[PDB]
């Protein structure tokens, strides 16, 4: 036989473009003197092009290094290496009905999304790229100048590739020098064991802290969606440009007891997830587990929902209701004529956020009461099922 | 130093989902008796569910093996292993305002595009997927039955995950057995030499057949977009599920001559591309080179334009006009007082279609007259430039 | 620039042949009826070919699945999937000066090492392989038969490829069906931070449990060299065919204290490694840390020493003396006129043994007193160094 | 099912260490002023350390960039980037029974082989490596100096790691800056079709130029073993540091004819390989095909024989006799009562040498008459076999 006789693990994938894995210095393709996007504190040199501390500046010193995080629809969030803020088409107006591009914290709003279009010079054949907004009805452009300090804006004044128009020069970017993004290694998958079956009356089984996890999925989260206040902005973006979100399953013990012959016991079974754990996941990732056990995304992470759920191998939630905490008091009777070790597990769905360096930031676990079972020693067909109620 | 002192080649990427790389047997998740999509020649067993030879059938024998080719917008073309036809939402009506899904040759029309949505059972937690059309206003569904021979259709009768509705069962697919797609290996990139400079008066330089190609890009073309009449449907889909389209550049010699001291010569320079070569690329790939030297895609390949151009590293064309053939008669005068070997090259942009087995199906070359040069021995500053006109 | 402006992690490599990653059913190339190596409990069918419970049997039922672990010199240890024992050329004699091949626990002795040679049939061109011992002066061969139950032995009766000899048939193996080996994923490397410098007088710095590890190396250990009594033989070989040995470094705090102006303190500094930890590494891996901080290997792991040290990025030890434990009482005086927070770290060299499933079996740490430093707040040039003695 | 229902191609592997893939500047670990191995034309600054134009020099200018090609036994050939010559322990004597290390063309002799040993400073913990010859009875060492221009030699004066000896400093190398080796991409494997069967009486079948090759193996050949006089030394080493040797199989047509009912034909069948083709392979690669169809290696390539044959998937030859050319006149009779299209193929074993840029340098083909067949239309059981003789 050509393939193994046993199952083998799979590589988890989370493919990204090169521009989503590098912070590039973005230069103007036509500038004679090295001008490109900049984080200069000096003001605009040009009337009708005013700057302030929010402006995305254009200068031939103090360059920005910018990563393009890929959204599910192919647009990009353009994020800065040094302060972790993003470009944002501000709804205010400059002259001539243009909007300034500003630096702002990431919100996931439409105004922070940019479509990259690959184009070029019709005469020379040289390639460059541009950024558009509003379904290609606005283009990003320097304010007036190719070779003086100015600001970046978006304009609705767009020109066709032919006949070539001077103004298009102000929209033409090329990649220059770059820093690599820090990206976690994706773990390999692993198989989940069967729900653990006791081997003797003294086998108390496996506690959640000791249960072997099966790795089932993983996503690379842009750091702009992660709130990790243990780091500052610059360390997060430079050393943890993407965080790892692992999806793992394990059997989570509800309880384990010898139930003597003909005896009743009452046992609390706690499953689902607590509001405390759900509120933590909202705060850290803008995600929570829906009442259908799918993943629900608020606006900050929403733009990456399809990629993240594809990588985790868990579905998008179809309900806005949060999964709740189930706390149920269960009364069990062992009708057998022998003492029986009983143990109940439900499947835990564990999401773990990690830094590039492997540190665990947080885990959040949903105990899935729809996927549970009671195992025992001795067991069927020697004994009859434990009776509930 | 941590990185090499020389440049190194890069891997070309063309990432695809697993479902775009496998022909899967698609089974109904709830069927008790093994029913799924089928290529049975037997008719539908059910009134109000009529079948004919175009129907996509549902049966527990003669399964189809279906690949999902990924479109630029995340939708899929669903294509059959055995006959290379695709699923198509026919505009005709069954009862209850539903449309039949039929098998049809690939056109690239909207009616052949399907959105896959990952869902699951709200009670059991078991996962499955569905197919929607028309911006999630129709879902694909068996006609009436889970466990008898019937047809596949699309319906606008969709139900929410909660409360669970019986009818949703008819829409629920899972992957089963599969065959791997045949996929070409992507070549590694290589650097283009400088435009060749003669080393002596007898150096006649390099003819196009002998010029070293630099590999600059590559795309994997679904075979549904390739017309390769040397193969039948079944061989193309099973052994060449994707073709390779390489993008390579080389210097293409226009002419090489010793032009004696103080002598004039007249030389025809042929550049651009011929209509014959453009018509061939249209026929084989539904693509041509635009007058801006970008890539232009007709409807058959249009759905994959962004992925293909990203892989080739050539831009999308912004003009519908075809690149033409330039045939120019040039008159040159060597004003130097010595005999000078002159050679003129322009950059050739070569697209080569290959089978999985490495066979070359076709090459098409656009000679780019915007990127050309005349080199010589002896040369500047010893001689003055050749004068044109 | 063509390469990043920052350092990037590297993949750790630990390349192995395919036969070292699969347990293959080894069949005789010439047998007409499916005979190959077997774990049959039935006895040899042949006089002068006696079997007992140690014999490696040859039969057409109950096949063995055998992995070939690659030794530093290119020889192989041939190990069984089901019981984890290895083939061994027993020094006892059968008739005709031959030795029986037996199953035995792994020792790493010369008698358990086999040279695989790729050969073939001179007439037909068909390929097969053989196993030799004693620098190709003995070949492994069935005892007498191609197509009856017998034993495996080694013989000094070897024949040249030409003219073809009948007896060579008994030596000719081919690979058949197989199970994949379970192999851990190799971690990516990471950079070690500078020795931590306090930022205030109240910064007590980082305890060993909390120190970030830099991954610097890793080796895949054949499970035959690992003593992991938490598993039985069959689970170890099938689910942990190779263990992972990670090499990581971190800064290990000896102490942290404010030493007030003009005050003396006495502090115990514990470095090196304890005999208890060294004896554990000997028991589990047959390795210890030499007094030169290199790796020392006893016979069980010795055969893989070069591969293991190449993967860990630590050198082979040149001394048989074990690294000892240094327990030193240090007297420090702060001569500065201000209270100074002082902290001392030495570099820890941490070796961690993991299962395929990621569970940590053990860690062993050597605290390297040759690579240590005292940092402080405030620090040079504001203060003078802490004086020792 | 978990694996495909069809066969899938495999990656060919040819794993190499990092030092075999980079030309490193080798510096002395203890030098205060940047000294290391050098290609300086200036003479040795030191009495008793004479230099000439063959010496491997040691200086702090004009560094060498040296690749270490890995031999089957783990030793290295140390080769220069700029002239493609190798280090060689010359049998002449300096003072004190030492030998000079010289630069020499590659021969594959024992005097050009070096064992790299990873060591370090016993006091500081800093790592470095050394080079030994003659089974670790000589070490490479600077002649006398750490920080003046001198020569490289080998000495039998070796000191233990403990107690540390001054002289060991002269043997201690570290890697510095580097250039990446140019290395070909390894092709993916492909399956060989069945021997082609005609489909009609007019099907004349497939000529060798048109036969589809199955890729079955590949090796990366150090350029020191390849004679490629189309390039100079510097271009070969910098741009083709390794050549690719592909192993491919195809069906090579001996003849195709309609043999009419009851008619005889006489046909020349040419198989094996010509002396002309064997002499070419000897000249270019120092290899030929043995009479057993295995690979035979002369001294220049012998050191890499195991790696090369493992990569090609062809065995080492067990005979010194060259495969010859078989030229046989065959008389065939068609005893059937109908006209039959007959075609005879034998399996061709094709070895193709390629540059990094993909150019084909040469092919050599052995037509294997042991693996041949006559196919026909019509065929068995409709017709009787063609009778030979």
């Amino acid at each position: 036989t050509n393939y193994p006789l046993n199952t083998t693990p799979t590589s988890l994938n989370y493919n990204l473009p090169e521009i989503s894995k590098k912070f590039y210095n973005l230069k103007n393709k036509y500038s004679r003197n090295g001008y490109g996007l900049s984080k200069t504190e000096f003001p605009s040199s040009i009337e009708n092009c005013p700057s302030n501390e929010y402006s995305i500046m254009y200068d031939n010193k103090d360059p920005r290094f910018l990563i393009r995080f890929l959204l599910d629809d192919g647009r990009y969030i353009i994020a800065d290496r040094d302060d972790g803020e993003v470009f944002d088409e501000a709804p205010t107006y400059l002259d001539n009905n243009n909007h300034p591009i500003i630096s702002r914290h990431y919100t996931g709003e439409e105004r922070q999304k940019f479509e990259q279009v690959g184009s070029g010079d019709y005469i020379t054949g040289e390639q460059f790229f541009q950024f558009y907004t509003q379904n290609k009805t606005r283009v990003l452009s320097n304010c007036r100048a190719l070779d003086s300090r100015t600001i970046l804006l978006s304009t609705a004044k767009i020109f066709p590739i032919y006949p070539p128009a001077s103004e298009t020069q102000l929209t033409a970017f090329v990649n220059s020098s770059f820093y690599a993004a820090a990206i976690p290694q994706l773990p390999q998958t692993s198989l989940l064991e069967n729900i653990p079956e006791p081997t003797s009356l003294d086998d108390s089984g496996v506690l959640p802290k000791d249960a072997v996890r099966a790795v089932k999925g993983s996503a690379l989260l842009p750091c702009i969606i992660v709130h990790d206040p243990n780091l500052n902005n610059s360390d997060k973006m430079k050393f943890n440009t993407y965080y790892l979100l692992e999806y793992k399953e394990y059997w989570h013990q509800l309880w384990s007891q010898i139930i003597p012959a003909h005896q009743t016991v009452k046992i609390q079974e706690r499953t689902g997830i607590s509001e405390v754990v759900q509120n933590s996941m909202i705060e850290d990732l803008n995600m929570y587990i829906g009442a259908d056990f799918g993943m629900y995304f608020y606006l900050r992470s929403s733009g990456f929902k399809e990629q993240i759920t594809r990588g985790l191998n868990r579905p998008l939630s179809q309900t806005t209701t949060q999964l709740g905490e189930r706390v149920e008091e269960m009364e069990y009777y062992n009708s057998n004529d022998l003492d029986v070790r009983y143990v109940k597990y439900a499947l835990a769905r564990e999401f773990t956020l990690k830094r590039v360096n492997g540190e665990i930031v947080k885990n959040w676990v949903a105990v899935d009461y729809r996927m549970a079972g009671i195992q025992s020693y001795p067991n069927a067909p020697i004994t009859n099922p434990l009776t509930l109620t």
